[PDB]
């Protein structure tokens, strides 16, 4: 173990000879050669390539412990309904009959209103932890660790991230439980040797387990009683709160309504019958003592918003963040398995800044405005978390580089893509942090990107085919390929994103670093700052390419390949 010294502040870039710069000439009027070359750029014939190919979960399996799925005459529905599902024998003597674990299972399994099919294709890994006994109304369950070790010996090794919903929880807030970040990990379940704060733990860190669990509805309701608001998460959502390095692999789920309802009813059951407020609010609690829970002011980081909604039968439908975790559950293993890559945290922090806004103007509704009811915000909420989960934006990947946690740091998103795959960022990306990509593969950068802190290529493939706002660097191992609308160099705000071009916004300052190899294409790609190439560089341009540089052209030295 040998020290090293701190080098000394230098820009040696500083002394870098100039290259001659064809735009030098038009340079007297900056504003007029911005112009100019944004009005190319955008009249550019370029074709943007999109991901078109999804495996809808055919390759992925998906935990869930939930009441009951040993019913004989349940599993062969189940079997026929979801072709591939595993049902783990119970653990212990415990019997319930609740439908609660089916009524999730579908809303999980996104299942048709017919029930003939789910539209996931993935295995679900079904186990029971329901303890409510003859009693069908009777919900309680008994979660130990023996079952979740049954649950993950289920999943593929090389499955990186390995989705569980819990859709049960603790009538009781994180912050009101009384347990502190001494004594959690004292706590063992009924018939475990396993403290479960210390397997979950293990499960997180190790095993890249992403653990889902609904947020909560009341506090102490009864059958009779709609009980009290709560207004943070229950114990088990909660848990990061106590043990920190949960977080990375954690999501609590509040319940919502898509669209605002009114109650119009009681099904023989006790179920709700309710219908669409006229005029109704978009992405919206419900009032009164129907309101579920809130993520409250420390779990908000770790949460968000989901339909609470339970796949209707016969215009009834039960109500619930039961019913609203299956569905980041089902986001979250769909979203892992297009960009199989991620870690579990990349997993959330896609579906976290992916949401669209919360309580909107019923006149957002509608295909056309999909992309206006986008949250875009560097910080959750108390009520809501990160927003309401937008499953198919999710799938085209993040939509922010930025820190979303608590307890961490997600600042800088580390893409690691292997040899041999090929993944597309499709979404506007905003947000202060910034973007490192390394593994032998290649990430696509499709769209107006907004993010503050740099992007970083230290191995593999970078291609930008559009804005990116702020400082590009290519490492001696790195490739970065510009395509024809390729513009590095954009003064929009970190905390917006950009959604019309501004030629004055081009920037002069925003720097292209290349240890590496940069490919040009098209003669209409812009730098808005200087290129600056260094020793062992390459720098191709692809029958005729140009790229134009509003800044200086500078070389390390005379060895340096470029023009």
């Amino acid at each position: 173990s040998i020290p090293s010294t701190p080098s000394t502040p230098s820009v040696p870039e500083d002394n870098f000879p100039t290259v001659a710069n064809p735009l030098d000439s038009q340079k007297g009027n900056i504003s007029a050669l911005k112009e100019k070359l944004n009005r190319n750029r955008e009249n550019s014939t370029a074709t943007i390539p999109t991901e078109t190919i999804s495996y809808n979960g055919s390759t992925v399996k998906i935990g869930i412990l939930d009441s009951d799925f040993t019913d004989p005459v349940r599993k062969a529905q189940l079997s026929a309904r979801y072709p591939g599902i595993e049902f783990i024998p119970r653990v212990n003597s415990d019997t319930s009959t609740s439908s609660h674990g089916v009524q999730v299972l579908e809303v999980m399994m996104d299942t048709l209103e017919d029930r003939t099919k789910g539209k996931a294709k993935f295995k679900a890994i079904a186990a029971s932890i329901g303890n409510g006994g003859a009693s069908e109304t009777n919900k309680s369950v008994n979660p130990n660790v023996k079952t979740y070790e049954k649950v993950f010996e289920r999943f593929n090794f090389n499955q990186k991230v390995k989705v569980v919903n819990q859709s049960f929880g603790a009538d009781i807030t994180i912050e009101e439980a009384p347990y502190t970040k001494n004594n959690i990990r004292n706590y063992v379940w009924a018939g475990d040797s396993k403290p479960f704060a210390t397997y979950f733990e293990e499960k997180v860190n190790n095993d890249g387990g992403l653990f889902v669990w609904a947020a909560g509805n009341r506090k102490g309701a009864t059958e009779t009683n709609p009980g009290q608001d709560m207004d943070s998460v229950g114990m088990e959502a909660g848990l990061p709160y106590l043990v920190n390095d949960l977080e990375k692999g954690w999501i609590a789920v509040v319940g919502i309504q898509p669209k605002e309802t009114v109650r119009v009813g009681t099904a023989p059951d006790g179920t709700p019958i309710v219908n669409i407020k006229p005029n109704g609010k978009l992405n919206i609690h419900r009032t009164g003592t129907d309101r579920l829970a809130y993520a409250g002011d420390n779990a908000k980081y770790w949460s968000i918003s989901a339909d609470d909604s339970a796949i209707p039968t016969a215009g009834r439908a039960g109500i619930g963040s039961s019913y609203a975790a299956p569905r980041v559950s089902r986001a979250a293993a769909l979203v892992a398995e297009k960009f199989d890559w991620m870690t579990a945290d990349q997993v959330r922090q896609t579906l976290f800044t992916t949401t669209d806004d919360t309580e909107l103007d019923a006149s957002l509704a509608g295909n056309a405005n999909a992309e206006k009811r986008r949250r875009v915000k560097t910080s959750p909420d108390y009520k809501y978390g990160w927003g309401m989960l937008n499953q198919e934006r999710a799938l085209k990947g993040p939509g922010a580089f930025m820190d979303v946690t608590k307890y961490g740091n997600t600042n800088i998103f580390n893409a690691e893509i292997p040899a041999g795959k090929t993944s597309y960022f499709e979404n506007k990306i905003f947000g202060f942090g910034g973007l490192v990509k390394s593994g032998e593969g290649t990430l696509h950068l499709t769209n107006d990107n907004s993010y503050a802190g740099g992007s970083v290529v230290n191995r593999g493939t970078l291609e930008i085919h559009k804005i990116h706002s702020s400082k590009v660097t290519v490492n001696q191992a790195g490739r970065l390929v510009l395509h024809p609308k390729a513009l590095i160099g954009y003064n929009e705000a970190f905390f917006n994103v950009i959604t019309t071009v501004d030629p004055t916004r081009i920037t002069t300052g925003t720097n292209l670093r290349n240890k590496g190899i940069v490919e040009v294409n098209g003669t209409t790609a812009i730098i808005g700052g200087d290129y600056i190439a260094y020793k062992g560089s390459t720098t191709t341009f692809n029958n005729g390419a140009k790229l134009n540089v509003l800044g200086n052209i500078k070389v390390e030295d005379g060895t340096v390949k470029v023009l």
